[PDB]
């Protein structure tokens, strides 16, 4: 009713934020709706322009590319 400690108006200043950890802000953003902060980006040795999320292709769409022997 007329009680409660938490539960007040919260400014929407924030606009974007990492997707992996989602701390508060995002260092960069991808054209596929995927952002990553310095922390994470740095963590992932292979920080190639390539997108990690998409790369996974988890229940995405029919796209044949091919494995990587290396
Ligand atoms: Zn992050
Ligand atoms: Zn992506």
């Amino acid at each position: 009713g007329s009680s409660g400690s938490s539960g007040r108006v919260k400014q929407l200043t924030d606009e974007e934020e990492c997707c992996i950890c989602m701390d508060g802000r995002a260092d960069l953003i991808l054209p596929c709706a995927h952002s990553f902060c310095q922390k994470c980006i740095d963590k992932w040795s292979d920080r190639h322009r390539n997108c990690p999320i998409c790369r996974l292709q988890m229940t995405g769409a029919n796209e044949s590319s091919g494995p990587s022997s290396g």
